[PDB]
């Protein structure tokens, strides 16, 4: 509107337009109760920079009325402001936000982008959107269009914590052409406008999201499997079967830390011990029961976890009688330590009864005919015998009660989890020993050594960072995406369930990119 | 020189004297060779913030000559600037430096200040420090002096690396005072002065030490013993007789991670595996001999560590046939894993010849009398038993060789380290299981977890990190200063050698110091 | 656009002398060395197509003459030539990163920098101007410079069919260029021309397989990576891993008779290798004497394949009754002792005095043997220095040099009956011999022509400085020969990424 | 580089441009030396000829560094001149060539033309050809 520019493609087979609109008029603050008003370098005013999360593509597959890109008008926008505003209590002023688009001349399709007001919900269809001031470009010519997006505020200045207007981006006819495998190509780019201002210089140590994270070169292998300690991680997986994860062990979170039963020394609180109560099972050997101490649960209420802290989640299966245990060292307790340490048997819960075969409770099972009564006993997992297999490990028991545990998490459609391997030694037996284990491999969804420094640098408020693995040296690169949640999921196009991937590592951080954002690398599972 | 202000104090009984001087003129850059000239934000002109490692005390004790100072002039002697640098490439201009002295009117003593131009030595002695331009102030009317720092270079504006000038601050003349506990404190402020520029924009990703370090609020009980995993850290630890550590599993640094022989994954490495090689030694029992097994040093050369990697370094004694030896599970390697695996008696080398006896070598004792030949076997270090206590785990076996380990270290005279207690459980058998272990417990000088924050914000360089360790809600606090080479130090009058503080945790970041800064706070052993 | 950043200019006022340059250099452009490069709908984006320091050596009149002097000081002008079409979109980035900055990895990290953005149906005739970011008055040689990155921003995608896009760069001094000192010209700068004399490869020594002509050069699908330790050569360091610039000279070699045997249906006795440059056998130096044969024959197969060779005792001033016999590497069933290039060995002879010297003439390869397993070679381990494995860019195969190598029959029962077999060595000493004296620009790959037929047929290989010849095709098979008529010509230096426009069908 | 002209092709859908370029100044001999000197028939100047050997095809299979066209700056360039030379002993003066060229909107691709002085070796490559005016 304010201006617009035409050029004339090379071959003269076209054109290109850029246009400046300015949709909303800006309201400038007085800024007349600021105790100070800091001045910015005036090279950061002439300096356009990718916007994160600023990406996405558009094919013939996508439909009118999804919002493919939504982001608040904030000093996070711009690479230099965002490190800026660490040093500022408050700011104020618009951005200029410009969209660049790899149309052609031969192909046809639109799209529409609007500024959504503070406290109004985003519509999901471009009939709705045309009700906000708009601007709509033609995939034939756009080129290059520049939004003068302004700063709706309602007081003087911004302090951290409010609520703020939004641009949104969405396809309004649908793109078409002679070509099966054509798609535009749409990046925002950012940078403040002149009346924009800081206030109020205080030492930067606060909250947000640094805008460029900073991950140590640790390779995998240098890392610790929560839910297979003493067994280093060798590989990483990807299973297309394993459509979910109901873990309890390697579950962290950007927020609040360790989730549901996990433990940031997994090392440390793999230990765990019981009181042998009375009672029995049936069965051709003799099966006791036990009661599992909780230290940190010492009255035993629904509020807190029932079982020891980071303590094991290994999984038997729905119904094994003399099928599948599982097996871990043993011995009772004396003054000074244990005594008589030996391999034994044992499981969660009874076996017949419901809600106790395979759940967290202080209930377990112990393969061990002269359990003496109310005694102490050490536990040390170890590993699995019988006829358990992967399978039955991935699986781990069900959770009840009111313990806030860790909810079960599923990728999204088209994506695949990504795990960290780790060979279970196999124990074998030659004299009365009493058990013989079988090898078996465990998978856990992250380790807490990647995540420690995340934690330093946290991520941008509704947005996952996208990582590249370098391989051989920088010749094999791989993507991956890492959700706030703790996993970590790659796009596949294939069916395998075998898929291994070295462990040379060199985690590297490429940018941010929204929830929905589509890996342009594949891993090809049938290869 | 520049100018001079006296003011009478309360009471007028003396006076204070403020001054402003500027020893060295200052040259002004013409700054023609910059692409681009980037201004400041006026508002960090007028801000005086401390200065790193900006503080020192002065009593009856401190001798001139000794240098109580030395900081360079650069961009980290502000809190803004240090920040700002992140965003720019080059840097020029000089800092006004306020020095602040809490004299008195009834005391006597002299002190100097003087600037030393880029690649010259720091003398010794206040007679030879007046050849430079400086200033000299008394104790008895001093109360704050500024110097007009300059930035002495011969080219038009500076990179990162170069060589600068530097501030010294010296005793002239002895402290005196009828009181015997009487003593001055010294502190210093920065800002910019107003012909500091920037140039050159570039991403805030730089190699430079943050001005503030971030610490995670865990706890000491929820980080990892790399000495003995499988056993959380209980407590903290001060012991007046362990005056040095030759230890090579808790040995970290911050510029080259890693030292000697250390993991960042303790338990995933605490495995490792022998041969049984042939020979035998002397004993009541039958000893057998075994060589361990350099996945990562395949060809057994000089250059490489000769033991694998993280293994072990209980340390036995100087000399103990059969009073002291170490407890391990071991089992025979079989296909899918191993079989009869059970406790036996270990240690490292033979036992008379010298060189081979204590220290890092692929040889090692195995008590098994059917040790098959050329066999592989595991290997978990456990625990001790015998006439082992504290002190001899303490001390490790000697190195040998050219395979760069560890050094041996200490603390500075007056100091004490900082440890990481953790109870190693004791092995009881009464029947013929064949070994029986003891109580011991362990100590590392760190841990991985506390030193990862570090890596992502590295140290200012030449200083140390001065923290603050809050117990009971902050009623209790404590200091420890944090060095690079990766250990904790606590300043203490007393004499005691079974110190222990609790482990609520909680560590916090109070500010940088240099390496001989004398804590306030004390440590009371006798208590 | 034109300017990304400001380009200031020095007064040279500390030169002790000032040189002009001659006036009509800044008159007119002339394409940049090394300044050449190709997208494709395969290119992944955030991927460095180009990356080039701002230096005297972007233009080949002032690369020519920087050889004379030893100081320089100011800017370039680029001028950016798209060879694109009415179908197809994307867009390019450009970037200027000063000197002591690293190299971003992604896209989105190097919009930090000075940088604009090219659109490929706009981008045509545009020029961009390099300003040199500089510390002293002037630049001495061996400086550490600012540099220009061109990377992917969108991928090239097309409306109708799918066309590669081909770009080219050129160049000229700015205003105020300048140069100073007058050494003499024997300075370190790499040549802008590259002069090969004409040597048909079949002039050319096998290293891989001396005493054998090459007959022709190979390209064969299945080869996919390489991992011999004799034919490598790299232009920066000489001979790399076990090579030898006398291949013949080192081929023979000598083991001495050592304790023990192993089972097998005749008598399979041990030796050790001699290492006159390894007296001590220490890890950090080579496991076998220099030259030595790297054939590979089966990964574990010590009995369905046998390496062979001439042998003979030891005698004063000589060797005694030469005659033929089987030999491998290492003790078999073994991991670090079977198939591994050590210096361990056994021969099938039934009678071998102990601690006697012998000869070791590798000869040829017997058994169940095929060319396949003689490329393969023995596994490389420990701390000494052995050549990498190596592999070629997607989309382009690797160029051998071929021998063949004639079997070995007896009625007697002297020991063997070779078989015959192929010999593939991936670079030949002659050819690389020119190289030394005019060293690659940094970073750059050299595109050679290969004119066959009088000029009637021209193929197009890439030479890259790790030592490995490469050509793009269509096509991937196993049979494909080129003739071995030679004259190698050379044509232009171009980007690593840059992909042959000449293309070789193999399927057919 | 003297001029250039653009017209719009027959149905909008693309452009042809006519350029008149002069890459290496002319030096005018002064002819001082000459016995006599003889005019050309003014008309001679006005009419463009074929060239002898001045005609290839270009398709996808050539490739650069392969030389398409060489000629000598000589009276044998023009139909007229060359018949005229054969009365005379002497001559001096260049020569105006125009190329060209059936292009069309919908393809791709360069192509250089260059000028080599007297005793210098044509290069086999387009990357040096760049070194002369072109």
């Amino acid at each position: 509107m304010e201006s617009s520019k035409t050029e004339q493609v090379t071959g003269a087979t076209g054109i290109t337009q850029s246009t400046v609109t300015a949709p909303l008029p800006e309201a400038v603050s007085s800024l007349s109760l600021a105790p100070t008003v800091n001045a910015l370098d005036p090279w950061v005013y002439l300096n356009q920079t990718e916007v994160p999360g600023g990406t996405f593509t558009v094919s013939s597959a996508t439909q009118p009325g999804s919002v493919l890109l939504e982001l608040e008008i904030s000093p996070e926008l711009n690479l230099y402001t965002s490190h800026l505003f660490r040093m500022y209590a408050g700011w104020s002023g618009g951005f200029s936000l410009k969209l660049l688009v790899a149309g052609n001349a031969f192909s046809a399709g639109k799209l529409i982008a609007a500024i959504i007001p503070p406290n109004i919900e985003v519509p999901n269809s471009a009939y709705l959107l045309t009700g906000f001031p708009h601007e709509i470009l033609d995939f034939r010519t756009a080129d290059s269009m520049e939004i003068i997006a302004p700063d709706i505020k309602n007081i003087d200045y911004h302090f951290r914590g409010d609520k703020l207007g939004k641009l949104v981006v969405m396809v309004y006819s649908p793109l078409r052409s002679t070509s099966a495998d054509f798609e535009i190509e749409i990046k925002l780019t950012s940078a403040p406008l002149p009346d924009f201002k800081f206030t109020m210089l205080v030492p930067p140590i606060q909250n947000n999201a640094l805008p460029i994270w900073s991950i140590p070169q640790a390779p995998p292998y240098s890392m610790v499997n929560p839910r297979s300690p003493l067994t280093p991680v060798v590989e990483l997986y990807i299973n297309s079967s394993y459509a979910t994860c109901n873990h309890q062990l390697g579950r962290y979170t950007i927020y609040q830390g360790a989730i549901g039963n996990s433990t940031f020394n997994p090392s440390g609180a793999w230990t765990a011990t019981c009181t042998a109560e009375a009672g029995s099972v049936t069965g051709h050997p003799n099966w006791r029961y036990a009661l599992l101490d909780l230290p940190d649960n010492p009255t035993f209420d629904p509020t807190l976890p029932p079982v020891p802290r980071g303590f094991c989640d290994w999984g038997s299966g729905v119904k094994s009688g003399n099928k599948q245990h599982l097996v871990c060292f043993t011995g009772k307790k004396v003054e000074g330590g244990f005594q008589d340490v030996d391999t034994h048997m044992w499981d969660y819960g009874d076996n017949e009864t419901v809600g106790l075969d395979n759940t967290y409770q202080r209930t377990i099972y112990i393969k061990d005919p002269s359990l003496e009564k109310d005694a102490q006993y050490l536990v040390i997992p170890m590993g699995v015998s019988g006829a358990a297999n992967d399978d039955t490990v991935q699986v781990a028991p069900n959770c009840y009660g009111s313990w806030d545990y860790a909810p079960t998490v599923a990728p999204p459609l088209g994506e695949q989890f990504v795990w960290f391997r780790s060979q279970l030694p196999a124990s074998k037996t030659t004299t009365t020993s009493g058990v013989n284990s079988v090898p078996v491999n465990v998978n856990a969804l992250m380790s807490p050594d990647l995540m420690c420094s995340a934690y330093a640098s946290g991520f941008p408020l509704g947005k996952v960072a996208l990582l590249d693995y370098v391989l051989f040296g920088g010749s094999v690169v791989r993507q991956f995406k890492l959700y706030p949640e703790g996993y970590m999921t790659a796009n596949t196009t294939g069916s395998n369930t075998g898929f291994i991937i070295p462990a040379d590592g060199y985690f590297r951080f490429n940018s941010w990119v929204s929830p929905s954002f589509m890996i342009s690398s594949v891993v090809d599972l049938n290869l």
